[PDB]
């Protein structure tokens, strides 16, 4: 086993074509299947996996009640092939309540995210051993990605926020070769914020789309040097705008540099890959709510602020529906990487809370560069049906 | 890995002896079984796996209910060793509503179909990564084989339609090496219609066995030149005929080149295979109902037209019982390829409407150049004591 | 990989220490766990697996009711790890109701048994594909052992008979060289009845201890000369005698070579296994009931008739509880050939009617040249808790 | 494959950070799940896998009510990666009310006791073959670890009592090189009890921390010497102390050499390992129950008596909930030797007796030269969930 150096072009993709569904919430209702949520799918040079953070539960288990928090102390990291329920005998790699995962080439390194909120602790493993460890910094929650990391040559980055999700925070990017971080660089950009970065292999470095939960609604984007540690932080030129809440289409705006300051509070886990001077992207249909999704290139918007020429839009989930998180999910193609992209499909509490649990399935689309159809692909279960 | 090239003759089989049953129904009362129909089983040079669509769901969930419709967003292709039931821990190698899988001996190829009926999507999958996609071209439903593709040497073929059940309709035969379609060719022939190919390896070229919804109940034959591309799909000259709803046994007619228009309509997915002038093949004992399974020769029935020299049947299973589809599947001996053969035994609705769901368990028989007995092999299973 | 050519000694043992146990009634109440019988275990040259016949069912299945029937074509042949219980995870290997496995070394042949009672098939499948079939010679029943066959250098042995349980019979020996028959040897000897034989590789040939449901009760011996096919069958010179039901331990006799005719109706699979002049074997507590099971060894047992010098007994299953079939295992040491052996623990109905389903958990022992305690293993599953 | 020959320095740790937590409780309220107790995990050249005996059943089985017993025929060593559930399809790889399991490099030996208290058995199975066998030697109980063994260069250790928990007991060492025991070597030391010794590679020979269930609430050493066979047990000179019940923090007292005396009765399974002069340990923060788990570092504490200057504490579990038994588990590093250690949360009868099944989760931390936050990981399950 030589390395993953991801030396080859990327693909002049054409649009998105389906490849995976599990329907983990319709067979909640007929099986035991793990509560989830904040998933992301990464693949050895083998087989595709596909993660998420779990909530130390089933569904059908009186105890699933009030999964809508985000941390507790039971909840952890599980694994499977692509195409698997997560099930009773699915394993927990890890205790976490946020983390990333990349394939070197040898084996996998696995950031698991857990303590208190305001002093937590990030533990590194790598190929079933620990590595590394590295606590909180500011005292306000260690979070990381949520979404698969990158690694090139033999060096895995991961990018890490604790701070104030609504206010400034420390963003550094720490570059662990093999289990042990070997070195960690702080950020620096026009980005007012760095969040659930969606991270991609981009030769010689890594690029990163992340979200923006205090004045932006128009992705962050962060640049790794994987050569020389240095970082760079610009914020997207489409004028389209992919986040939500946000303005709306026309209002929306961004200039590839500032936080534009619409509805730019909150966000969600978000994703975008750039070709020559264009952009293919996705985000919610709905722009108040996260409900249906959709995904397209603006023509002009990586290279030029404030774009508009949309094209090859695609209704990957109907806006009868609803979604939530999403990432991208590289794929090294034989001859070149495929970029490839998840969406979790949120079915739960706050919104439908005719039950208590919050859970979640996914489906997931790769690179083509042939024909089509149309349609989109929704959890689509019976809330009536449901256990609870 | 040198290549799957089948340079190798096929088995003089005696007839057929029993290699699997799953019990798919049964176990569906005590346990957690997924909800399937239009299976099929194929091989690697090591295990037989068995596939089959699915309904997003399990039996005992209160979704399953309506299973009789055949497309919806949420079915997958699934896939199992030969001898498991499909359980809360099968995978949904990708989304489809219908599908086709040969292992060109390197690795899987894995078309899967979904989309909107009248502009649907094809992805090509191979060896986990998706290679290619080619979008619906008619407008009415693109469909394919529910059977295993075959390849030789390093291309695997695969017929596909989408035009009008019972109308005319385009049939193109894809030549995709690698999970990159690299090659189509449109069809020629007597055949009025090609849908649900039953293809196999009857070196050097690929020869199928289809179904036809509009005129015929004598199954079109569909003969690919993997040498040159070139098609020819001619009828069958056996005078028996398979296929149902079909007119009787005397009045049953074929003269190996036109629909013969009798109950000519529907039709079912079936299986059949040459040798010599003879011909092997398999059918629905009753012939407006698809319930029970038959097989036999018929001696002349390969070269000669309107056929009635039957000897050698099997009661594959029994007349009081209920079949459905049902495909070729070959199997490369230590000297000679043996055909084996599949019957997915459907239970549920529409029939059987005690219940609100379908479903299908399945019974496999292979090639053997021995001695047997007789019997017949249900899904049995009590739709009294079934769920729902 | 060479061949298992079994040149080795066998070891001199002292009696047998415990190796595993399932519980697979016990998990029957809070699990769905196949419905079995007539289990057995054999491994290659790495795991033990763990076979028996199911009834196409689970436990909690309400189908399950008059699993005391033996045959129906829903009965098939699983396989599982030694120590893993019978899941909904579990494969269906063949459709059976009878076999015998064997691991030549390379691979697997896995006899499997279906039809009609007066005719049926027997699939001799290897390594995954249908090598052959032969079908019913007498039209009376085609049975085999439910045990684990032997393979030397190349060539699998397996006993057949198809005849009267209680009468004479046609008893075969077919020699199966790579899932191929290539040579069947008639039975020759004073046995007057051999079914359900519990043979083994005590080289240059194979020796079995199989049952006789006519007129003895002292297990008649059958002789496989793997060397020229020729084949001998003697009867058990010890005067003790396992088998049930049976005389008692005063009047019980044998002379070696005649059924001895006392309550010499029926019988059960059981095993034993020479030693010099000695014998070690075991059998059911209960000499009229299938219930308790003990071990041991006959001084001059093996090569004496009428013996009586029993020692070095062992209660494995306490006689206030009840046991069934059994059969030896061999498993090559690491200079040595140890002989090991099963146990199912029948619980069901015709006895414990409390329940209307009948399904069996199993115990197995192993060969030790050193010490050991006291003690038996049950199924041990209240039957007031079991379902149905 | 060459030997497992541990030279390779252990690391300079600095606490511990989370590896591992499965939820076996909290699921099994949703799903089925086996009954355990008396868990711990050890690991091979790749993957951790973590152990438990089990109660020959499931939580939701109307079988379980009464596991707070120890002992009982139907109870089975499980075997699973690190990270999932006990479920219906895992293995019980031997009868066992005890255990033991190193992985010598090349393969498992997993010593399994089972028979009655007063005369037992014990298997040393290897590599799936039996290889051993030794029986009890007082005729009270023949007791082990609980925890994994340890081999250097081809020999496994295993220490084992037999006598009187609370009194005097006959203390071995056997030195079993390949499932088969090839050297016994009794007891020496100021220790007058070992029992559940928590034993580690520290090169050359093997170190092990007990328990001592008659006088002392020390913890006993136990070195071997796997060099020369030869024994040393001393005690330990940290004046903390770290066994429960026990004194308090005060007048808890240890000279390194005599039972303490000071609630010197009852004990748990525990660990502690070395480092210079000073001892990282850990213990249950009730002393008079077993509730909560904290770990630390005391200075001086191993080479020196009655020490108390702890430094480097962590809640691991929070002294509101409980804990159990724990043990040390070591793991190989890349250049470094790193120590792990498990915690059982057993939740069940006796205490909460809500309930009348008694079953336990895990939760696991390895070692760290890096921060770590806080916290405390429980198995958190809601008895007035959980089911009986
Ligand atoms: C490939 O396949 C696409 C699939 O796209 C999606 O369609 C759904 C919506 O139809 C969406 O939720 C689903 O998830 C799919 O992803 C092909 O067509 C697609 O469907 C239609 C047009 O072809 C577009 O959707 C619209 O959605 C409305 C809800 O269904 C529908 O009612 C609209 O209908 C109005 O125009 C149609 C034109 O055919 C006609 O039916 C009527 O005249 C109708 O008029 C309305 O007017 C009043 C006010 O609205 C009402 O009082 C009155 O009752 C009536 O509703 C409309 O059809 C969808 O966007 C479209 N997709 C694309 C990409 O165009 C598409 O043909 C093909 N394209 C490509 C590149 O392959
Ligand atoms: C190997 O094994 C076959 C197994 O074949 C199948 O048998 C079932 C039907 O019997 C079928 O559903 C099942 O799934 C099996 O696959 C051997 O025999 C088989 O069974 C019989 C003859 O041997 C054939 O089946 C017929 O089915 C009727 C329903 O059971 C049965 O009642 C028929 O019986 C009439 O003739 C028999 C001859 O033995 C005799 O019983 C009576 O005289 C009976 O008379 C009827 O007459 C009146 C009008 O019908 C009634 O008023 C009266 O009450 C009574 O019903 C018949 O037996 C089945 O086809 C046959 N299979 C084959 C291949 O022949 C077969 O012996 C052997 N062959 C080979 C090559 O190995
Ligand atoms: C290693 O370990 C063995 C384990 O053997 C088995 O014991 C159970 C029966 O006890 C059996 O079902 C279980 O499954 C075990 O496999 C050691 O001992 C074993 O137990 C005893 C003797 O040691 C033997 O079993 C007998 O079973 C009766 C039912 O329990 C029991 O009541 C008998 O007791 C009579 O004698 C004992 C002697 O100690 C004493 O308790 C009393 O005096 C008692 O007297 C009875 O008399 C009247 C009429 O019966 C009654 O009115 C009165 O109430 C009372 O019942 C007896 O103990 C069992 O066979 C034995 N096993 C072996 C191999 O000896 C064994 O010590 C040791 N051996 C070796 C080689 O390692
Ligand atoms: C990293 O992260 C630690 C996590 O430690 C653990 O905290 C829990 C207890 O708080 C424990 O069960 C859990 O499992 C964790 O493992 C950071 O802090 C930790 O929490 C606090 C202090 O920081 C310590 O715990 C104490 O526990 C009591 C129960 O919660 C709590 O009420 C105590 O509060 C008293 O002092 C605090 C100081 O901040 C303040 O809140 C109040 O003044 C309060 O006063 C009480 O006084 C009266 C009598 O008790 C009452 O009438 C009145 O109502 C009120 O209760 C206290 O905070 C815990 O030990 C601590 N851990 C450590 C290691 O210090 C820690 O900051 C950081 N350290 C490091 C090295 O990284
Ligand atoms: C990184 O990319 C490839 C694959 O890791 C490296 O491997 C060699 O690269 C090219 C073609 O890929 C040739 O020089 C060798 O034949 C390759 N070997 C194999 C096994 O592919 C490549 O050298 C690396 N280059 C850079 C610039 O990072
Ligand atoms: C990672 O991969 C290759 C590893 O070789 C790096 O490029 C190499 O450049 C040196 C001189 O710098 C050559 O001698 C190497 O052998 C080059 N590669 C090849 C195939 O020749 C590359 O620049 C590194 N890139 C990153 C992002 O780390
Ligand atoms: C295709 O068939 C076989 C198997 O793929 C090819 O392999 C060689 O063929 C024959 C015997 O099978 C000999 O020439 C070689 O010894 C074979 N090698 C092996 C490993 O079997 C064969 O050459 C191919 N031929 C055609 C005509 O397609
Ligand atoms: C059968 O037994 C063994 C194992 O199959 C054969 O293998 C050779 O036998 C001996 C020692 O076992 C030596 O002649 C060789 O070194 C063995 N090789 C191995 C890999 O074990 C043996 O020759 C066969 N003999 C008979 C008489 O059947
Ligand atoms: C099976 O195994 C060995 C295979 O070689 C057979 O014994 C051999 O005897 C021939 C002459 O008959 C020698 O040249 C072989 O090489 C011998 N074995 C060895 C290791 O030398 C053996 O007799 C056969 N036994 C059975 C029961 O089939
Ligand atoms: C035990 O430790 C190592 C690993 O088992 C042995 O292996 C050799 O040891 C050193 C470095 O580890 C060198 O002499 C060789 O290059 C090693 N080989 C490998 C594959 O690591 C070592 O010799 C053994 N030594 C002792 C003292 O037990
Ligand atoms: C276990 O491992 C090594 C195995 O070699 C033992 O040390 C060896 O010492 C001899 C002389 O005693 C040398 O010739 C060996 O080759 C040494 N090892 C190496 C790598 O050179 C070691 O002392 C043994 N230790 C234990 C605890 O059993
Ligand atoms: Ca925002
Ligand atoms: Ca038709
Ligand atoms: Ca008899
Ligand atoms: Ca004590």
């Amino acid at each position: 086993v030589e390395y993953r150096n991801w030396s080859k072009p990327q693909c002049q993709i054409t649009g998105f074509a389906p490849f995976s569904k599990d329907n983990s919430i319709r067979l909640s209702a007929g099986g035991d299947i793990w509560v989830t949520r904040e998933p992301y799918v990464s693949c050895d040079p083998v087989k595709c996996y596909q993660f998420a953070l779990g909530q130390g539960t089933t569904l059908d288990n009186k105890h699933s009640n009030d999964t809508v928090h985000d941390r507790i102390p039971h909840r952890t990291l599980l694994m499977n092939e692509l195409g698997v329920p997560f099930h009773l005998g699915t394993r927990q790699v890890c205790i976490a309540w946020s983390s990333s995962s990349c394939h070197d080439g040898k084996a996998w390194l696995h950031v698991c995210i857990t303590g208190d909120d305001k002093n937590a602790t990030a533990s590194f493993i790598y190929d079933g051993r620990l590595v590394d460890s590295i606590g909180s910094w500011s005292q306000n929650i260690l979070r990381t990605q949520e979404s698969e990391c990158v690694c090139i040559n033999g060096t895995c980055t991961v990018v890490m926020t604790d701070g104030s999700a609504s206010g400034r925070a420390d963003t550094r990017i720490l570059f662990i070769e093999e289990g042990k971080i070997v070195h960690i660089s702080p950020l620096a950009g026009s980005a007012q914020h760095v969040e659930e970065c969606s991270c991609y292999p981009r030769y010689p470095g890594v690029r990163c789309i992340c979200r923006d939960n205090w004045k932006g609604s128009n992705r962050p984007v962060v640049d790794i040097n994987m050569e020389d540690y240095s970082i760079d932080s610009s914020y997207v030129c489409s004028g389209l705008v992919g986040d939500t809440p946000r303005n709306d289409d026309r209002s929306s705006n961004s200039n590839c540099r500032d936080p534009n300051n619409e509805r730019g509070t909150q966000g969600v886990k978000g994703w975008a890959f750039d070709n020559g001077n264009d952009l293919w992207m996705g985000r919610t249909i709905s722009k108040d709510l996260r409900s249906g999704y959709e995904t397209f290139k603006v023509i002009g918007g990586w290279s030029t602020p404030n774009s508009k020429s949309q094209i090859n839009r695609q209704v990957i989930v109907d806006s009868d529906n609803r979604s939530g998180y999403s990432g991208i999910f590289s794929v090294e193609g034989k001859s070149c990487i495929n970029r490839c992209f998840y969406v979790e499909l949120i079915r739960g509490r706050k919104q439908e809370t005719r039950v208590w649990w919050t859970s979640n399935s996914i489906v997931v689309f790769c690179g083509t560069s042939g024909t089509y159809g149309t349609g989109s692909w929704p959890d689509g279960a019976n809330i009536n049906f449901m256990p609870i």
